[PDB]
């Protein structure tokens, strides 16, 4: 690979924070080598400085974690992907042809019930933050509304689709899906700084703030730090930190997770853009230098995150904005892949 280029990093940083987030931060672990640099304030009424250790709300990269435990529940023999969901959860799912496959790839058809909860993005936030939901109850949310497509026949991304991944693993293993998280992952890869405690609010431990954009133009932003992210939970509920979800995304690419079969399931791509796929439960990024990167992305309020890694796990990408509902941020945040693994044009 290309060095990685720390100017352009810190440039994009420098531009993150100019288009309203109050910080922003990179890790880069290369082959070894950490890169850090950060900008900004974790806590922009008290001024406290962002740093590459505070730990943050992943979002939707807690998908990743959830479709790694499917995965071993496969490899045990306890999960077929091809088998309908309702096979295992019976009577959950208007369509008994729509399979687990299905539903980790965002082929399922599944309503995404979030685009009720959050088409007013603060008013929604207010909605959710102190709620907690079952997760048959984000089920029924979805379930108000007609399947989008067919099964297996159009790329739709839902987070219902990892609402039942979080039932599956509960019903098949009989533990909280904290648990499986646990048990699975955090303890055997070390994860010091990751958790699942919903429905808990509190953040553990030194963390960069939330600050959610509302839908008008120059409006003041809203503290969305705590919150019990009940709305999302196997869609969207870990707490990291950028160490640890690169030690996780090369782990995974390297092959530390699960068999080789099963992480070649996950990589088996549906298109997404002319520049993107969806494994299972993961992204793939095609680079504008022809390098393609493989991890996931997250936005839950006041959050952006990119986590993403080389094919063989050896280099690793966390960065992470504490704003959301600013696409100029997240866009600009994207653009740390570039640095980080295509280098100085
Ligand atoms: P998570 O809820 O963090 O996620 C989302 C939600 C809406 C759009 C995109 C994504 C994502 O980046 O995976």
């Amino acid at each position: 690979l290309p060095a990685p280029d720390d100017t352009g990093l810190q440039a994009v940083l420098h531009t993150a924070l100019s288009q309203g987030a109050p910080g922003a931060m990179v890790r880069v672990d290369d082959n070894g080598t950490i890169h850090q640099l950060s900008e900004g304030v974790a806590d922009r009424a008290t001024g406290r400085a962002i740093t590459t250790t505070d730990r943050f709300r992943v979002g939707s990269v807690t998908k990743s974690f959830s479709a790694v435990v499917l995965l071993q529940l496969v490899d045990e023999g306890k999960l077929d992907l091809d088998a309908s969901v309702n096979t295992y959860l019976p009577g959950l799912l208007p369509d008994d042809r729509i399979t687990v496959r299905q539903v980790m790839s965002h082929r399922s058809g599944l309503y995404d019930y979030t685009n009720d909860m959050f088409a007013q993005t603060v008013p929604g936030f207010e909605s959710v933050r102190n709620k907690v939901f079952s997760y048959q109850d984000l089920i029924t949310l979805s379930l108000k509304h007609g399947v989008t497509n067919a099964p297996g026949a159009a790329y739709s991304y839902s987070n219902t689709n990892f609402v039942v991944a979080g039932m599956l693993i509960e019903k098949l293993t009989g533990h909280s899906v904290a648990t499986e998280y646990q048990n699975r992952i955090f303890t055997p890869l070390n994860l010091t700084d990751t958790f699942y405690v919903h429905p808990d609010t509190v953040i553990p431990g030194t963390h960069a703030n939330g600050y959610l954009t509302p839908d008008e133009a120059g409006g003041a932003l809203v503290d969305s730090t705590e919150q019990t992210v009940s709305w999302a939970q196997s869609a969207g509920a870990v707490i990291s930190s950028t160490q640890d979800l690169d030690t996780f995304f090369s782990a995974l690419m390297s092959g530390q997770l699960m068999s080789a079969a099963q992480l070649a399931q996950m990589q088996q791509w549906t298109t997404v853009n002319s520049t993107q796929g969806y494994g299972l439960g993961l992204r793939r990024r095609d680079l504008s230098c022809g390098i393609s990167v493989y991890g996931h992305t997250g936005t839950v309020q006041g959050y952006y995150t990119y986590a993403f890694a080389s094919k063989d796990g050896k280099r690793s990408v966390t960065a992470l904005a504490n704003t959301s509902n600013n696409v100029n941020v997240l866009n600009t945040m994207a653009r740390t892949l570039e640095s980080a693994f295509c280098g100085k044009p």
